[PDB]
């Protein structure tokens, strides 16, 4: 298995990808204070593990505020975007 | 706000070091199939995001085996030992 330490946006969000049978492939991560546009390919889910994060999806007009615990989802060949306040944590699923 | 990558075992554990107000200390990773040995300084809660970890702590005889959404607690300054089979992703707080 393959396992890869990543980093964007000069540093400010860092993860590991790697896959499994059980995630196929995916990333677990940090993001820090910010403000973050981000492209998909496949789908995405994403779980906040700690933390949070205001999203806005492109499908629908408001952000909501999703706390740790909770699970979003965003299609595939769009554009979303995020705002983090204190280092937040995230499972990225590449579906 | 502090993010630093960091690898292990030649690679086989891979993380994202950070610290929030929520987490304390923490660490964001993965781990491919393998038998660790790990050491403490302060106690550590580790949380299954994806995969397994079969788990030996030293006070207790059995090994136990912690699948997704599962967490455990460490004492400081011990040894704990971990085997892993399909690429495994975690979160570990420093108490």
């Amino acid at each position: 298995s393959m396992l890869q330490s990543n980093e964007y946006f000069s540093g400010k969000v860092k993860s590991i990808g790697f896959s499994s049978s059980s995630t196929g492939r995916a990333s677990v991560g940090v993001m820090v204070e910010g403000e973050y546009t981000f492209s998909t390919a496949e789908p995405e889910e994403m779980t906040v593990i700690s933390g949070a994060l205001n999203v806005l999806l492109p499908d629908a007009t408001d952000w909501q505020v999703y706390e740790a615990g909770s699970v979003f989802n965003v299609p595939g060949h769009s554009e979303f975007h995020l705002q983090v306040a204190e280092p937040t944590s995230y499972l990225c699923r590449y579906l």
